[PDB]
């Protein structure tokens, strides 16, 4: 466990982003190599895969001796990471002991030193999956039908067309569908190989999509009784991704 | 039994409906070619609601045959509220026995809403020998309340020539808000004797809790008589509140 | 008649005694003909809280009759918190044993807020030989007594000749805040020795609760002695609070 120092410009930003990843997990396993912080890691009813990639290029400064691995408590990381400002730049530094040092420079310099836990490791990987439908749209959107399939349902169908993506949501008589066609502004691409139905548990939707902006662009993967992948982008090359199993 | 209604601004439509369900719970709104009507009483008795929207507030209004339809309010409010101010409200009902409500926006968003029936009732609105009439800014009225709610759970309107007057006295406390014509939230007085009534904070505080702060506000009321408050939406629907006075 | 007291912009007025309250029950006013001011200690007897207002921030100041009041804190801001930020307070005392408060603007709202007999104690402001004194803004403090809050019960306040050091440690987690004169949040460091002391953070807590972010506050503080927080109200008056220090 050698030192680094890693440095952020835009401390709520950066907070936003591990708030999403949080939703979820409790204990994550950060690795840290020159190339860039990766993180992946299960819900506790391992339904969930969330997977977190923020590429060296996104750090105003990243000077990483050596490819090590650290233990952070989620929610502890979290409590602090939300006193950022907008305006404010974190630093995340560790030295010879076994704590991480949390830093805002801004009006002030703030100094967390938040305790590092371990973290056993699951044997995670990431499959090629052979989704047969894909789906760029605005947060808005999704944020919207995830919010008004709550209403009726606690399952959301995702159907997927030529030309028609569609949710659908269908309670004891009440019913709520959601239609985009490119024709829409909320949709940006649709690809669908075949015809595609698929259904998620609308619980944990809520949860994945929670800290996306009604600004943001989100990719969705899907197949018929496939997991959901959805994915989108920090600062144009960090990349955040959850892997969401299906409703049988 | 088809008809197609459209309303630009789901999200106005909704604070109408909003204020609506305050009070009422179930209701039968009258769909006719002239517009939509909805007369309701509160599960009280102390309270007369009255909605009316004519035709040429709707963007679209196509209507086969005159019908009636009951409506769960509670219901009807919670998918309004899924309306943005930008996204446009289509009312559209199929010969099956649900309403359409759809949302045009960035996505094209629908819901079912299972209709139900209505214990309709002999609702006629009589006019009565009003004394008063005020016109008012709509946070003026709702001030007055919110304050009033802090020391009784009462409010006498008092009107003389040139003063209204709310007035609210507890045990020890007491409240009071005096309007003349000189200040900005009174937009007009008429009284032609000196009017005296009270009525109940708890149905007041329901009513106007929907109402905008820069909204006009009509009172008609008299010596120990009903009040009545109506509001325009969009200068030609109108929404009346008829409320029993108090001992 | 024994004094009419007016101050344009009650939700200004509102957020100072709102600010004064969250530490105090009940307060003696002393109202002269040079002010208004009042000195008050919190249940513990731990913050000492001292409030000044000149007659020169308020608009109409006539005081015929020189006396002392008695007022419910709790009761007096739940009153003060109808004001809007456009209203013109008005403070009359008349012949009676109630204080009526007015908020002219786009109304005349009138509260009479009852007085009490409340047991003056004998309280000095003393002067006390502080070593420190930090000038910064409120935005700051605010921060780092939440960011301190997270960690820790107490709050260990450090001035070296060039640098500010507020720090909270617990069993394992730390934080530290960090002000130089080269920060944008530090706008005054005067230090004769190097200091440090040691502060309740549920105190600071509520002390700072009512400030605002750009607002300019005033510390002074020696060595295991009392924390001394001003400041001010549109340059004239003041707000001083006495903070205990923790051992």
């Amino acid at each position: 466990h050698m030192p680094f120092e890693i440095v952020f410009d835009g401390a709520k930003e950066f907070a936003d982003l591990i708030a999403t990843a949080s939703n979820l997990i409790d204990e994550a396993a950060f690795k840290i190599t020159e190339e860039g912080v990766s993180m992946r890691a299960m819900d506790p009813s391992r339904v969930v895969l969330i997977d977190l990639n923020l590429p060296e290029s996104i750090f105003s400064k990243y000077e990483v001796e050596e490819p090590e691995t650290i233990g952070i408590n989620m929610d502890h990381f979290k409590k602090i990471l939300k006193r950022g400002k907008s305006k404010d730049t974190l630093i995340l530094r560790k030295g010879d002991e076994n704590f991480l040092e949390i830093t805002f420079e801004g009006t002030a310099k703030r100094t967390f030193r938040l305790p590092l836990i371990d973290v056993e490791e699951l044997e995670l990987e990431l499959p090629e999956l052979p989704f047969t439908a894909k789906v760029v749209l605005l947060g808005e959107v999704l944020k919207e039908a995830i919010k008004d399939a709550s209403l009726v349902s606690d399952s959301l169908k995702f159907i997927a067309k030529e030309d028609e993506f569609t949710m659908k949501a269908e309670g004891e008589t009440n019913e709520v569908e959601i239609k985009l066609t490119l024709e829409d502004e909320g949709l940006l691409d649709l690809e669908v190989e075949e015809e595609t139905r698929s259904a998620y548990g609308i619980s944990y939707l809520a949860d994945m999509v929670k800290g996306i902006g009604k600004a943001d662009e989100v990719t969705l993967r899907f197949g018929t009784e496939m997991p959901l992948q959805m994915d989108y982008f920090i600062r144009d090359e960090g990349k955040l991704t959850f892997l969401l199993a299906p409703r049988v």
